[PDB]
């Protein structure tokens, strides 16, 4: 679909069989999710945002449904104020910015 | 134009007579620009992001040129790692998210 930005671009995602809400963020290189249990081993990572750096756990090859679209890639888990879907998964779903 | 997300969506903007690079961020409610001089009265505010909050000065009714497009609105000035154009101004230029 086509999404305008008068409201926050929130959508529904299915991850680990759970339904959660997430923000489509073109300014984010990566995808960051709130604390939860994902399968597999993780690797450490540190990412920067508006107010400083946070430490997260990186999981590779996680399956996620975004507005019914399937994406499979890297998900970072950490202390984020909202679930963020960033560029790494937006390109998989074919998301573009138009004006 | 149509912007793909394989790379960061950075664009040239004109604010206060200076030229600058900015990131188009559909996840940001507000537009936040690196410390610079703007005319007018301002009000202090705190805005939150990944990493925590930062104190910024809020200027209203500022005119910005985004990719040759004119838009008007509130601009926050502070210690941000990157210049971010948020929804407040992306709507004014007719920017949308398509998938
Ligand atoms: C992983 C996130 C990437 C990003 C920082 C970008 C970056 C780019 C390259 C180099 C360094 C850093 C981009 C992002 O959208 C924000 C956030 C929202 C999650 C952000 C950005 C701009 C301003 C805000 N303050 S706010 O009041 O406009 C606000 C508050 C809350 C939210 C919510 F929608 F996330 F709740 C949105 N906006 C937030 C941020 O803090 O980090």
């Amino acid at each position: 679909p086509q999404i305008t930005l008068w409201k926050r671009p929130l959508v529904t995602i299915k991850i680990g069989g759970q339904l959660k809400e997430a923000l489509l963020d073109t300014g984010a290189d990566d995808t960051v999710i709130e604390e939860m249990s994902l399968p597999g081993r993780w690797k450490p990572k540190m990412i920067g945002g508006i107010g400083g750096f946070i430490k997260v756990r990186q999981y590779d090859q996680i399956i996620i449904e975004i507005c019914g679209h399937k994406a499979i890639g890297t998900v970072l888990v950490g202390p984020t104020p909202v679930n963020i879907i960033g560029r790494n998964l937006l390109t998989q779903i074919g998301c573009t910015l138009n004006f």
